């Protein structure tokens, strides 16, 4: 039906809000901050 991730590796560091994959922690940490405030990029609306 709706294929997807049959067998894909994972990263040692993953976000908490968007759950994004990262190689280094430093890069991740800095990426976590961006997740602040409200409607930073734009609402989904569907
Ligand atoms: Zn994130």
């Amino acid at each position: 039906g709706s294929s997807g991730s049959s067998g894909t590796g994972e990263k040692p560091f993953e976000c908490s809000e968007c759950q994004k994959a990262f190689n280094t922690k430093s890069n991740l940490i800095v990426h976590q901050r961006t997740h602040t405030g409200e409607k930073p990029s734009g609402p989904s609306s569907g």
